[PDB]
């Protein structure tokens, strides 16, 4: 008892970090180690050309299908975050519409080869050239830059998990009813994140460089929405008849 009281503080941070870590491990589509062992499996030049030969609307549908799969896994992660399921359906929805893509881009770092500038996509590792038919060179370059920048921090699986839970439970998304409860939850997650960050590299204070990325993610997800609305103005029926329903609902 007396010993239990002396540990209660940090024990609680460790407990929450382990909870979130586990939720992350069990809701990622692929194992980190799996992804790292096949970075050499890049598309061959012939396959690259084929993707480049596809029509704009065709490449967009494919990417939306692939992104929707990753989002499905992020929704499973959210469900397991303590507090998320206690919120009103309305706040649950607002946090997912705003954060599900941000968590995807965070998870992208586990499936990104920084030295060669390539991302795991449709079975192989893809250079930015694979996405040329989208007609979004700037948005694509921003995505890869983000991948490179998060990789350069060599975040551990537990670090990625707590950072995912952090930008997901943000109390500043517009239209939230329970700002105070969500805020108290993010604060805990953040103390837990700092706890695990210092466990590995009290060498710096990267928590700030990480929290700095938060603003970059919002701009990245903001551009996605802009590009998508621009695409939907030209291909309204492609979006309506061939885009995945969950992607439509979210974006
Ligand atoms: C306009 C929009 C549709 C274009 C987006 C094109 C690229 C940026 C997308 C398409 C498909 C996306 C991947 C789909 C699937 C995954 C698996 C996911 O793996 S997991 O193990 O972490 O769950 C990590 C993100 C990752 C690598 C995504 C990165 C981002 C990704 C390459």
């Amino acid at each position: 008892h007396h010993l239990e009281v002396l540990f209660q503080g940090p024990a609680e941070l460790e407990h929450l970090a382990q909870n979130i870590s586990k939720s992350h491990l069990e809701t990622c589509q692929y194992l980190r180690e799996e992804l790292q062992q096949i970075t050499w499996q890049t598309f061959l030049q012939e396959e690259i050309e084929n993707y480049q030969n596809k029509q704009r609307e065709v490449m967009w549908q494919l990417c939306a299908i692939k992104i929707t799969e990753a989002i499905q896994y992020v929704v499973e992660f959210a469900k397991r975050i303590d507090g998320f399921m206690e919120l009103c359906q309305n706040d649950q929805i607002v946090l997912l519409k705003a954060g599900s893509l941000e968590v995807v881009f965070i998870r992208m770092c586990r499936a990104f080869d920084s030295q060669n500038n390539t991302v795991y996509f449709d079975g192989k590792y893809a250079s930015p050239d694979v996405f040329k038919s989208l007609g979004c060179e700037d948005f694509i370059s921003f995505v890869f830059e983000f991948g490179k920048s998060l990789c350069s921090m060599h975040l551990t699986e537990d670090e990625i998990a707590l950072f995912s839970a952090f930008v997901l439970m943000s109390a500043d998304r517009s239209w939230l009813q329970e700002k105070v409860k969500i805020e108290k939850l993010q604060q805990k997650i953040q103390l837990a994140l700092q706890h695990v960050l210092q466990k590995n590299h009290r060498e710096d204070g990267i928590l700030t460089k990480l929290i700095c990325k938060v603003s970059t993610l919002r701009a990245l997800c903001g551009r996605h929405t802009e590009k998508l609305m621009a695409f939907k103005a030209i291909y309204p029926d492609i979006v309506r008849l061939h885009f995945p329903p969950l992607y439509k609902e979210l974006f």
